[PDB]
């Protein structure tokens, strides 16, 4: 829970999340990291001083890019979800992606949000 | 996708999610019934005039009920959901909530997101 939470550097996190902070966001800058968890769990989450935010499960894979105040970079979001966006709502930026173990959550600048399963065909439209 | 939308009457809806209207929605009116629908999947969704929305599958079994104009029915929130939130969160209500066949969402009116594996453990918290 909330009270569980533990601020760390960012060199405690798995290396993969490391790696992937650098990939994709190396011109922001880490505002806080975090090690959140309850009984049974633990993920990580960074917080740029934007307000943009990643959070990556156990092993540093991540399963929430939150750039509601930017936007998600592109080469995060898979191929097929970017030519869906870009085809039907080519207005919009994608200020947030999820995925779990069996679906892509995706949210758009103009509030809709769309669900993928895990071989990008479309199974939810939120307006 | 968008396209695809197909209003209809609630009575074309699955019996379930007829009976899930009257029991939780019985002083709200509908504003709109749809047929959603991709290659891959079929949906329902009913917007009351308050501009609430309750989304089920195709067995009429509710998936999202968003009641971000008011707050969710408290009979809709699994016992343990509930006790969470209020334990935790007693100045917000529950402005939506999700279910798939994997976990529970919760959207609260402070903002912050809770998800839950089906047996109620918190697996998620996001402000
Ligand atoms: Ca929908
Ligand atoms: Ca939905
Ligand atoms: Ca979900
Ligand atoms: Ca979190
Ligand atoms: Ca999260």
């Amino acid at each position: 829970g909330a009270d569980d939470d533990k601020p760390i550097q960012v060199t405690q996190m798995p290396q993969l999340a490391q790696q992937f902070i650098k990939q994709h966001f190396s011109d922001s800058k880490v505002a806080l990291a975090k090690m959140e968890s309850d009984f049974l769990y633990k993920s990580y989450e960074v917080i740029f001083t934007n307000g943009n935010k990643v959070e990556f499960d156990k092993k540093g894979n991540w399963e929430e890019v939150d750039c509601k105040h930017t936007s998600v970079p592109v080469a995060i979001i898979p191929a097929a979800i970017q030519k869906y966006v870009t085809t039907n709502y080519p207005d919009a930026k994608v200020l947030k992606i999820e995925r779990d173990k069996k679906d892509y959550e995706v949210k758009l600048s103009n509030r809709t949000e769309l669900k993928f399963d895990l071989k990008f065909n479309l199974i939810d439209i939120d307006n």
